[PDB]
DNA sequence: GCGCTTTCC
RNA sequence: UUAGGAAAGCGC
């Protein structure tokens, strides 16, 4: 192992950056290949930092409640368990292909597959080194990634015609192979019992960095292989989306008159760890991805092995005949396109019925290996959803974790419930199911008893178990206290009472003063407003937004009439049109205000006429002109009058050329209005809306 | 752009 | 002997 102090010696780097270059010069243009070359020059390295130099398992407990405390008796238990995990590689390649040539499952085209074929260059190496984490261990080899910064300039030249060969062969060095695993509990689970622990890999640096390139690869293209029902793992994704979903689809079936619902939510079994290699590979080839990329992804998983870390010894090796390591970049990914086949089926499968929010059809949320699935006629659908699962399980190594599933159920008699409950594996909860870190409720309305109610006394939780300024007691509370309560508020942005911000308030001002400071209040109408940012981009990706009882709900538009029984829309509504109130804001036609508006089409204008204003000339009414630029601030929008039925533009013009529309539409936006229109990605928006309400309410 | 924490898996 | 991925925030 490579002590990182040895590194800061200007005796000792000066010694290292030389021998690193006598090493590519005497033992390069050999009889070797760069892959067995790279290996020794880690080997050498190795020896002349040595020559230059010159977390306990305590007790395992069986099903009978007997312990050992003997170190070899737990090392062999824990070594026999992990080796058998990871033993059975399927053989079953025929009912593999069977399977994945059932359902249509997208496919990368030659420009993508292209740009995952790309050569590997320098500058990517470099890219990668500089965003490695400090303080953190080696892999086996023993080199740590301040090992790979520190000498940068004289390793990358090395490191790109290794992975030069590694894309031509097909061949990896015999060390990236290698991987530590050390075994971390799982949160509150029995941490004597060997299925409770989780193994988390610590691969070679140098493989990482090779692993880190393909997964930036491939995750490029991620968008077009996942379908937006997944959120886990995927950019510009948000957990939020799943958690408003379920708890809108929750309140449909509250409001169904006739019972006939189930929402299952199933946790796969050791998910990475269970994977089978050839199911993922052929996936990979169904999916389009061959060439140079395959051919790499291959050979990392052709013969990983693992050695066990347990109290001081480093145990012997075992194959890694299943799975992706916990702990490797691509791992994320390869994990959600395999579980993308069983999505795929289950959307595609019309037996398998979902259920129906007006237009909107919902059946599946995914998180990771985490799945939610919303079913009408369960006695049919849920028998239909299992099988599809023990098919797909026959193939690639899925498994239901049947201890950590849960489910809803709702019939319109105790006879259909019993009959249904007795044909499932998992149980059924009657009154909470806890997802993503909140409680999903049988019935909305206890929402806040059983996730506010419990925060306030964990927070109090917090402040108990917790030598500190008064300055640094601020730290603790922005630190640990603020994004519990805005993760909180992001996944059930219902309206809450004024007594919850009370007593909040009460047992954070406590803390800090011992019996800028974060304004839970603001933060709180931050993150409920910000929700008219998906209202105004109105995107297809955003199904959670359209699963509502109810007439839209429109920012920078003139409203409805106008539901009643809306969980987030309406409340999300009030406190935007109450910051507009306090900014002095006409906030119903404004340059932000779209030509496919209320404000438009209730002038009885056809959708064409929208779509060819649009195409042609931007997406606003300020882009088509008001009063005097009215369809003549360019020679192309005067051009566009051409293309629009003669009666629509006698109707836009008498519109846009009017002095009260005139005076809305040509005005200067404020900040507060270029938060919710002019921005494209959703990324900071709490930030950027709680720094306003701060110059607007303080 | 750098750094730090937290939520989820 | 705590890795990885996405997301959120705080901070100069
Ligand atoms: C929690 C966690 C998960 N993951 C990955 C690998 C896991 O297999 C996958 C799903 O996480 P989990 O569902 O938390 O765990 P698991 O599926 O491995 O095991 P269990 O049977 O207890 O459900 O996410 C990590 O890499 N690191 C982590 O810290
Ligand atoms: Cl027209
Ligand atoms: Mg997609
Ligand atoms: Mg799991």
């Amino acid at each position: 192992k490579l002590n990182n102090l040895l590194l800061n010696d200007y005796w000792v780097h000066n010694e290292m950056k030389a021998e690193i270059k006598m090493f590519f010069e005497t033992n390069e243009n050999k009889d070797t290949t760069y892959q067995n070359l790279w290996d020794a020059f880690k080997a050498v390295c190795r020896g002349k930092f040595i020559a230059l130099n010159a977390n306990q398992i305590d007790t395992i407990k069986n099903d009978k409640g007997d312990i050992t405390t003997d170190p070899t008796e737990i090392q062999t238990t824990i070594r026999e368990y992990y080796k058998h995990l990871y033993a059975n590689k399927l053989e079953n390649l025929e009912e593999m292909d069977t399977f994945l040539d059932t359902y249509t499952l997208p496919r990368l085209n030659q420009e993508e597959v292209e740009s995952l074929n790309r050569p590997i260059t320098g500058s990517e190496i470099v890219a990668i080194i500089n965003s490695l984490p400090t303080k953190k261990s080696p892999g086996p080899d023993g080199f740590t990634a301040e090992f790979y910064q520190r000498y940068k300039e004289e390793l990358v030249p090395f490191l790109l015609k290794l992975f030069q060969s590694i894309e031509k062969e097909g061949i990896l060095p015999n060390s990236f192979y290698e991987a530590s695993i050390i075994l971390i509990p799982k949160p509150g689970r029995d941490t004597t019992k060997k299925e409770n622990f989780r193994p988390i890999s610590l691969m070679n640096i140098d493989a990482k960095i090779l692993n880190k390139i393909l997964a930036n690869r491939i995750q490029q293209h991620i968008k077009k292989l996942i379908h937006h029902d997944q959120v886990g793992f995927i950019p510009g994704m948000q957990g939020w989306f799943n958690i408003r979903k379920s708890i809108n689809v929750i309140q449909h079936i509250n409001r169904a008159k006739d019972k006939n619902h189930m929402i299952i939510s199933i946790d796969a079994e050791k998910a990475f760890d269970k994977i089978q290699q050839p199911f993922m590979l052929k996936t990979l080839n169904k999916l389009g991805i061959d060439g140079t990329y395959f051919k790499i992804i291959r050979a990392i998983y052709d013969k990983p092995t693992a050695n066990i870390i347990l109290n001081g010894q480093k145990l012997e090796a075992f194959p890694l005949k299943t799975g992706t390591r916990q702990g490797c970049p691509l791992s994320p990914l390869l994990f959600n396109i395999v579980l993308e086949v069983l999505a795929r089926a289950i959307r595609q499968e019309k037996e398998i019925k979902g259920i129906q929010l007006g237009k909107e059809e919902v059946k599946l949320s995914l998180f990771a290996d985490d799945m939610i699935v919303y079913l009408e006629n369960p006695i049919v659908s849920a028998q239909n959803l299992l099988k599809l699962i023990s098919n797909f399980s026959k193939v690639s190594g899925y498994k239901i974790n049947v201890q950590k599933s849960q489910a809803f159920l709702y019939t319109n008699n105790r006879q259909t419930e019993s009959q249904i409950m007795g044909e499932l594996p998992f149980t059924i909860a009657s009154k909470r199911i806890k997802y993503l870190g909140i409680q999903l409720t049988r019935d909305v309305k206890d929402l806040f008893k059983e996730n506010y109610k419990p925060l306030l006394k964990e927070i109090k939780e917090e402040t108990n178990k917790w030598p500190c300024s008064w300055v640094g007691r601020i730290n603790i509370v922005k630190m640990a206290i603020l994004p519990k309560v805005i993760y909180r508020f992001n996944a059930i942005p219902i309206k809450l009472p004024m007594t919850f911000f009370t007593e909040l308030e009460k047992t954070t001002l406590k803390f800090i003063w011992n019996q800028t400071l974060p304004d839970f209040k603001l933060y709180y109408k931050a993150t409920v407003t910000k929700t008219a940012w998906y209202w105004y981009q109105n995107r297809d990706i955003d199904q959670w937004n359209r699963t509502e009882p109810s007439y839209n709900y429109l920012i920078f538009d003139k409203p409805e009439k106008n539901g009643k029984d809306s969980l987030f829309n309406k409340w999300c509504w009030e406190n935007w049109l109450a910051i507009c109130r306090k900014l002095k804001l006409d906030p119903f036609l404004t340059p932000y205000t779209k030509i496919n508006s209320r404000w438009i089409k209730d002038l009885n204008v056809k959708p064409k006429t929208i779509k060819t204003l649009e195409e042609n000339l931007g997406i606003t009414i300020q882009d088509i002109g008001v009063g005097k630029d009215f369809m003549s601030k360019t020679p192309k929008a005067m051009a566009t009058k051409d293309k629009i039925d003669k009666w629509d533009l006698i109707k836009l013009k008498s519109f846009c050329t009017a002095k009260e529309t005139t005076i809305r539409v040509n005005r200067q936006p404020t900040t507060w209005e270029k938060i919710f229109a002019t921005y494209s990605s959703d990324k900071g928006l709490i930030s950027r809306i709680y720094n306003e309400l701060k110059q607007i309410y303080h």
